[PDB]
């Protein structure tokens, strides 16, 4: 790799690892459209298995960017419209509070206060229906953004219904396979388990536990090589030959809502570039990112702006992830770690690197 990339990566990530006590880490820096790979530490401490470019990490909420693009692909196929009512795809949701709640609201966390998690007691389809049927909104739809797995999670499950495919089958055939993300999994096959890093929480080795709508909201696992290719695909959608996927990527970076200097896409979040680094750093803290915040609708949604900072954070019990890219600069970064450490430290490090390479 160019010396300037090697230098800034060492001076930024090695101290981050020292500071946060991260056992293993993989980073890809995309510079002029080309990925450069870096690894540190161990995927499995006790086995002394090093992190490699083949190591699988839990992406956590970065999974939502796949969900958003799959939803955009469905829009481009004409299978769904974001203005469609939720009840069009789940007629059994007869409770009156669902009148006026659209796929757009589900996808962008603006349905009116759907909770951060689907309750852990939801283990059956019957349970899931009762959960949504009895949920009572705190606000009218389209007025407040409250980040919620139960919101975009339901969007993903309903967006694939017109295809007749399961969410996992839809994602594999329509997103993963066309983009040659051949080591990206909702469910890690047995033959690939050997590459699956352990997460570490308070010293204990852990993997994410199954839950309702997990695939849609936080359940994808991937390698640093596949995630670099994912970033390349979102930097350069015109290189994607499948027109519905090309357009789906573009639609996920459209700007549907604004709050402060932040714009809500489908999974992705965006800010204008050049960005105020303190905004993205401070705004990534859970105290802010998870707070209910008023939103202003953008009608029609702004088509993907090339001069944007596009990004997403993710976490599981034992992992911490971050992806950020700037289409106009063909510049991006993927940071995968097998410890959950605070978002602001990830974002700060990412901005130090990309700012140095602009
Ligand atoms: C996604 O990784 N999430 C959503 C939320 N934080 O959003 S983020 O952008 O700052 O990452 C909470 C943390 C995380 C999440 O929901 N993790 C689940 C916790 C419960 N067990 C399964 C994973
Ligand atoms: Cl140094
Ligand atoms: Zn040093
Ligand atoms: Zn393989």
């Amino acid at each position: 790799a160019p010396q300037q990339i090697n230098d800034i990566v060492h001076r930024t990530i090695t101290p981050l690892i020292e500071q946060q006590k991260i056992p293993g880490m993989a980073v890809a820096v995309i510079y002029q459209g080309k990925p450069y790979y870096f690894t540190w530490g161990y995927a499995d401490i006790a086995k002394k298995q090093p992190v490699t470019q083949q190591t699988l990490f839990e992406l956590g909420s970065v999974s939502k960017t796949f969900t958003g693009v799959l939803g955009g692909d469905a829009i481009a196929r004409g299978e769904i419209k974001l203005s469609d009512p939720t009840t069009k795809y789940w007629p059994e949701l007869t409770a009156k509070q669902w009148n006026g709640i659209t796929l757009l609201h589900l996808a962008t966390y603006t349905a009116g206060g759907l909770p951060l998690q689907v309750p852990d007691e939801v283990k059956s389809s019957s349970d899931l229906l009762r959960f949504y049927q009895n949920w009572q909104p705190a606000w009218a739809p389209g007025t407040q953004r409250l980040y919620a797995n139960s919101s975009i999670g339901l969007f993903g499950a309903l967006a694939v219904k017109p295809s007749g495919l399961s969410f996992e089958q839809a994602m594999q055939t329509r997103v993963f396979q066309p983009l040659k993300l051949n080591h990206t999994w909702i469910n890690v096959p047995p033959a690939e388990e050997k590459n699956y890093a352990w997460g570490y929480r308070e010293g204990k080795a852990v993997h994410v536990s199954p839950g309702a709508l997990d695939a849609e909201a936080y359940g994808v696992k991937s390698t640093i090589e596949d995630m670099a290719r994912w970033v390349q695909s979102n930097l350069k959608p015109l290189d994607i030959n499948e027109k519905t996927l090309q357009q789906g990527i573009q639609l996920a970076q459209s700007r549907y809502w604004q709050t402060g200097d932040m714009y809500q896409g489908l999974g992705w979040e965006m800010l204008d570039w050049p960005v105020n680094p303190d905004s993205i750093i401070n705004g990534s803290d859970n105290k802010i990112a998870l707070a209910a915040r008023p939103v202003k609708a953008i009608t029609p949604p702004t088509p993907a702006v090339r001069a944007s900072w596009v990004h997403k954070t993710g976490a599981t019990g034992g992992f911490g992830s971050y992806v950020a890219f700037i289409p106009e600069k063909e510049l991006g970064i993927v940071m995968l770690a097998n410890k959950n450490y605070p978002n602001p430290a990830r974002v700060d490090a990412a901005w130090q690197i990309l700012n140095a390479l602009q």
